[PDB]
């Protein structure tokens, strides 16, 4: 309807990821998770919240999300969440006054306290209904950042608050148990929002996940890494640009092979890429029109693990590799002649793109047109990649469509199969070994995924390079050097990662190797620890090993009993020293792995992340034993 | 067809005795041979040396520590012009071992039709018949018949026998072909251009392990370093083979490829490991043929990342006495010299215990390295250990670089003595 | 119209013109339906007294998301020239007293 240039599908410019409303909440949370203030925390929180006990911030954060997901909120649905802030406000206010007195009377900062626990627990589920869950999981993610902060002040500052020792277990009680129950209360409210609309269209839930990926799911690991000091709060999620027509996707076909074909392979970077490309006017009665058959992403070119998403066919002839060579591109011109002359030129060639000199691009300029003739739908489409132009639209100018954010590159490049059934090959797609590819007469679709510029050392220098300077490393656990077979990736945006592996081996045993190196400087007698983050819903005889491995100089860093258990569960590994694992400056060969033995038929164990922390800056200060 | 009938004569005459040579200079190791006799129908293709050892083999073992379990064929039947006799084509023919992995790919094509549907709608295309009728004032039904012929394997895992047959016929300067397929019991196909006396593929001893094929009229020049033993497709595109391979593997290797581990007996003295029968293998590794090893080939590690690593799966029989004393011998070819050198360890339930480490020289030829005793105990294995493993592993290497590792030993400390000393030249 | 009944230019080679081309497609699934596809020419001659006099022809619809298909029945005096494989179609006598049928 308009010629208007677009950005991200959007008719405006989109807000920079860095910029947004609730950007400061998320940057002093790792600030705290990193080193917790007491009886200080829930001020500052508050007022990043509520500054001056305004609710104007909730506000723009509400008119941001209604502006990503395309969804508007009734007038009278906010003044009610207007109402429930006021109220959440004025008991805070008194809160936070009746502390910042010095000598204040602790048995009234005790009721007070409890007065405003109970009131946010009350006003909780009135941001839980699901007909508008879409925008309030949001507004939602906030509330209990703010109560689950308290709490933990709370169990920090005891006597000082005229709390007694059964107050501070039983706030520990109600601090395990309401980290859970919202974390699986979001989660509900994701996955029925997500699965909503992606029966719709992959586009829309696509929107909808990269809304969650800022405003959500941060925040989240947050509360996760709440109980601990030390740890550092980081998310490698990934930003998902859908560019071509509409497909329904079930969600068991998602986290089934739509995901996995978007990932291809999640540990190497993007090497080439490769597109299906298709022109023909054809009688000129019908206007001209181009199609997408199908998007080959490259990655590891001595591997061949991933392959064509729709088909790379050009002929029928049968003839695509024979002869050494090749076939590129296939023009077939004819002419007419009418006595009372017009060329007619169809065309199937194979675009070829490979990566920059500085292997990533950092936008893209991908566009589609639509054209109604006969309640008949053409298409044309525009593709640049970075610099370099791909594909210039043969039917007519098309507007432009800048795919770009800034602190994020372009990983990954795949499309969606469309016209074709996605309930198969389900148990097939593994992560290895196994021909990661799914037949399609056309996609129609292109989809570009942006990974956060904290993890360009990673799939430019193939290993964890660590320094002296910083206290606290993350490791995703599909960041590895190898893993073993029958492994899945499994979709888990809660833990603020683009995913977690899925280890289902019935055989010879199941191992995932991270490939560690040191810079100039480290301090080898600087002691560390190792954190796991593990799910294990079926009891593991043998349990979950963690060892050192540097050159044959192996040595056992952990051994832990895998008892059911359908949550995540974090184990700890004892105190060590890079002396002892035998690893300098020069060694190459340095290897985390993480181990267990053959599963059963129907059984598998998931493994999130990794946390390394020295001894010094990490102390468990809220214990998760004590339910 | 020669080569191979070369190659299948001196599996017999010559391979063994030379593994007997090499193995004299001790006194307790077990003589031992592996190899497969391999039996080709069809016509002649010329293959050049370097195109075995980088293709053709590759092609012909596929998974090496794998049974097959699954055989499809491409067969094609015409009669058009009734003045030209009928014929048929083996157009391609696809082995399938592990269901679960897909390395294993198209040798020759699958394609039917040119319609580009032979997956979609959820079920995959089987047979298609075009029957053409003529009319003459002055009738003779056309039938043209292009269709995927599967062979599961039997109840007991294995083929025995086989009778795979062709038929030649010459037409104006023009060969036209007939074949004939039967697998065990199974008829897989009967000729339509009429009947072909048969060809009994049998050996007492041997049971029929790969079958497989040789893509004709197309380079061989192609994919060799990409062919590697896992993760990479091992397939290669051929309009047709118009041939058929068949390998018998000796009966002392029909437990592995059964219970895809190695079983230990309290009776035996000495045990042989090829290489080729592991339980995972890394990357960037290649098969090279060492007939002169006694066993269907050795492995090349090439990994220019992580580390190059073997891992073998042991099992103990009800009646081992874990108290007894053993040692390993591991038989390697190091052409560059490696640093960090070879390391054999042994893997039990995270009970990872160091066996040996081997300084790594540069030798043009095989050399043997022998660890210290060990009891099993050490080791904590027992008749009930399921996920026991030998490992034999090495760091990355440079680029160019390879090391090669032919197979193992495990004999009794009593019943090992070495007799000739290998180190005075 | 046109009498093609395949793409590959035989229609009249070898001495002989082409009559009937049928192709049948066989699927797999794991979780069996032969699949005919025909073209064919029809042959009617005039009758042992030179003309006919009545026929039988009909055709029946179907709709099939806003798509249309057709079947078809034809029938020249007493000879069943084409019975319809997609279901039974109801006659449709066309015939006159006092005519008889000079062209189709």
């Amino acid at each position: 309807e308009t010629d208007f240039p677009l950005y991200n599908n959007y008719t405006e410019p989109t807000i920079a990821p860095a910029l947004i409303a609730v950007a400061p909440i998320a940057q002093y949370l790792a600030t705290a998770i990193g080193k917790w203030a007491a009886k200080a925390a829930f001020s500052k929180v508050l007022s990043l919240i509520f500054p001056g006990s305004q609710p104007a911030t909730m506000e723009k954060v509400r008119t941001e999300v209604e502006t990503l997901i395309n969804q508007k909120l009734s007038q009278d649905r906010v003044n009610i969440l207007n109402a429930e802030y006021r109220g959440i406000i004025e008991v805070s206010d008194v809160f936070d006054a009746y502390i910042k007195q010095p000598g204040f009377t602790p048995a009234t900062a005790k009721g007070y306290f409890l007065n405003l626990s109970g009131a946010i627990i009350q006003r909780l589920p009135q941001f839980e209904v699901q007909t508008y869950e879409g925008v309030s999981i949001a507004l939602f993610t906030q509330m209990c950042t703010l109560h689950l902060t308290l709490l933990k002040d709370g169990i920090l500052a005891g006597s000082a608050w005229g709390f007694t020792q059964a107050d501070v277990d039983s706030f520990i009680k109600l601090f395990n148990q309401k980290v859970l129950d919202y974390r699986t209360r979001l989660m509900r409210m994701y996955t029925e929002e997500f699965g909503r609309l992606c029966k719709v269209s992959l586009k829309d839930g696509l929107t909808f996940r990269n809304m969650c990926n800022l405003y959500v799911f941060p925040f989240a690991e947050a509360w996760s890494l709440m109980r601990y000091e030390g740890l550092k709060l980081q998310s490698s999620l990934s930003l998902w640009d859908y560019v071509g027509v509409s497909i329904p996707v079930n969600y068991n076909e998602w986290g089934g092979l739509v995901y996995k074909l978007l990932m291809g392979e999640v540990n190497q970077r993007l090497t080439t890429v490769k597109f299906n490309y298709s022109f023909t006017n054809e009688p000129a009665d019908i206007p001209a029109r181009e199609n997408i058959r199908g998007v080959h992403p490259i990655y590891d070119p001595s591997s061949g693990l991933t392959g064509w998403i729709g088909n790379g066919r050009t002929n029928n002839f049968n003839f695509a590799d024979n002869n050494g060579n090749e076939i590129m591109e296939v023009r077939t011109q004819t002419f007419y002649q009418n006595p009372n002359i017009a060329p007619r030129d169809i065309i199937n060639q194979i675009l070829t793109a490979p990566a920059p000199a500085d292997l990533f691009f950092k936008n893209a300029d991908i566009n589609v047109k639509f054209t109604q003739w006969f309640q008949s739908t053409l298409y044309g489409w525009n593709i640049k990649l970075g610099t370099q132009t791909v594909l210039s639209s043969r039917t007519g100018t098309i507007p432009p469509n800048y795919l770009a954010y800034d602190g994020y590159y372009i990983r990954a490049i795949s499309a969606c199969p469309r016209g074709v059934s996605l309930a198969y090959n389900h148990d097939l797609t593994t992560l290895t070994y196994n021909r990661i590819e799914y037949d399609s007469p056309t996609t129609e679709n292109i989809i570009v995924g942006f990974a956060p510029d904290n993890t360009k050392d990673f799939y430019s220098k193939k290993s964890h390079y660590l320094s002296e300077t910083n206290d606290s490393y993350v490791i995703p656990a599909l960041q590895f050097a190898e893993v073993s077979d029958r492994s899945f990736l499994e979709d888990t945006p809660d833990q603020a990662t683009d995913g977690s592996i899925k280890f289902a081996r019935t055989f010879i045993s199941n191992e995932a190797k991270y490939s560690i190196r040191l810079n100039t400087g480290f301090n080898t007698a600087t002691r560390y620890k190792l954190i796991i983050r593990v799910r294990v819903p079926y009891r593991l005889p043998a349990g979950i090993r963690v060892q050192s491995q540097n050159s044959g100089n192996n040595r056992m860093l952990g051994s832990f009993t895998a008892n059911a258990n359908p949550q995540w569960v974090d184990f700890v590994t004892d105190a060590f020293t890079f002396n002892d694992l035998g690893i300098t400056t020069s060694s190459t060969n340095a290897l985390f792995s993480i181990s267990s033995d053959s599963l059963n038929s129907g059984e598998e164990w998931y493994l999130s992340q990794l946390f390394l922390v020295k001894e010094s800056a990490f102390t468990t200060q809220i214990n998760p034993l004590l339910k």
